[PDB]
């Protein structure tokens, strides 16, 4: 009922423009996967992004919870991408989007 | 009353279009919209690109509905028999996608 | 020392894989091998799954030789009649490859 | 404006012939299309090439359907007994790809 | 042959790479692509300056010796972290995006 | 009986270290299915490797005689690449060489 | 983590690539790999000198603050075509092989 | 009498090997008796390499007839199930060659 992926999903032009297809894909994939059902999830969610060894570690966190997750995926890492990014839940439609998108 | 795919507002790729293009790909709609049509020709609020094999690579032909202007912009990607042969962007108001002709 | 669908290793999709699923599908089973198999159940060096509607959704269905291990994941992506009904993920033990049983050589 | 099996355009070799067929023979099926086929007879989207012993050395056999050209083609390179037998060029409009009979889909 | 052909492979290179998202390394080559080639005869090499247009990048145009140049408003934000300038080199095999400081 | 492929052949070092082993490949291809049977052939020929459209196109060319080629490979150009390398045959074994590499 | 590991992956940039033959590109990885990685900590940044050893090529390597040096013979052939210096960059996902002046 | 493999020589691969290995993994076994074993170990005239994989990369293990050394190299280039086993490097006084064990 929150990031049910039922409703819309979409990703900002901010993180298209910088994260490859794939990248953005597992962050609803960890959603999917490993967050939903699991535990209760904020309308926001964080996902820092984090050079494991030349590989991207991504790390999930959420506001008054301490419930926090690191996956590693397979994708390159690079000093260009944003340091971090966000998984917004309106409430009709899902957006993965850069922390300066959120005005 | 509104500008029609408004580089000031917000923008966004369906989850749809995210799993079957790349990045790259998807960032050239908005800049064939910003560099090739704003400015150029009125605009729909809804448009059409279609994604053609052009020897290799994809070449994109823009129509849109009400009106008679077709444009092609051979583009760098490699083309790929998986990609959606059509997809549209459609400006709402208040927020702008690509997506997928089913998704709407 | 080697890891069984490591990703540290290559991992390559095949022609007909390839031209048949959409991107964001194929690497759906990487990241399933990725985020729900490695680390969690013993993996044989080749891997069942098929590809199900679940209500316009794709689900895949997980299994393997010489295990009791089945697992249904729920896909947010869109079902297509055209997708291959089951695909493997192989690894020869430097490469890895994702195939369609048709393409498999004996 | 496109053309068959065109070298502007990507190659790719399938996992069985990679994995089958040492490089240098792989290349050889791209150069005998290039030095001997382009520019000498029309191209069918596909392409025969069987592989045989000829004293040791390799030789190539060429054909394809709807079309009376066969060509020997003598290689440098050693046989073995171990290569497949015959393997096929496809080229399905963007891509370029050699594999073998048994991995064509229908 | 022709100046900046697309078939022909491109590269970014260390210094660019690391300090402006894909989209804007993309939006370089389109830049080119889109607006320049075919429209006017390009150098080897092309200078583009990146502006702060509001919160939001601007490429400046021009090359040595034309006066030719172009303004184009781009739909990304702007960064202080990014490189205020990057030349586009095309060594007539290879195409290149390097900072200044990187060329020889 | 002149580059007969029946006997050995060899890529220098040189050869080796600077060009891709499917570029040395097409030489003794070249000679094989353009060359042999053709023309007669000096125990030396030279084979210049030219920037076609960024993309190496081999000339060959022998003394005494005015019988040139050219074909188009597609292999990637490099300005590294040797400009033009040798395939010379001693009677035995036959190698291709870099110019210097003739002392 | 290690400096200059084999399994992150490496680049020559443009000087680089277009001034030497990959068998020296090689060998500077190799010497690497062979003959320092493991037996001396390395800093992200390495100092190589290409010297004419009676028509072959020598690599001196060193780095900034260790007195610890190599000298390599190579077999390969000399050339003054060759650039003099090259450094070894380790960003710390990425390795590069550039010349002094690619630096930043 | 001769020393051997000896840098100040010519040395050839055959057409065997050239086929099957890629440029840089020949370059590899030369450095590696270059770097590794000259200076180090007494030398056969004839030496073996066993081509493994190790990991999804090449390890050279090197061995030979008269002695009990055996070493083993981790390279960066990555393995194929098409590589021969086992390549020798063979010095006969004049040239020295690597070559394929069917090829003698």
């Amino acid at each position: 009922e929150r990031f049910d992926s039922d409703r819309s999903r979409y990703a900002s032009l901010g993180v298209v423009s910088s994260l490859p297809s794939g990248l953005i894909d597992s962050i609803w994939l960890i959603i999917d996967l490993n967050l939903k059902g699991v535990i209760p999830l904020n309308d926001l969610l964080h996902f820092d992004l984090l050079n494991n060894n030349g590989k991207v570690t991504v790390h999930f966190s959420q506001e008054n919870s301490s419930v926090e997750m690191a996956i590693d995926l397979p994708f390159s890492y690079s000093t260009a991408y944003p340091s971090r990014i966000f998984a917004f839940d309106d409430g009709h439609r899902e957006t993965i989007l850069l922390p300066a998108e959120m005005l």
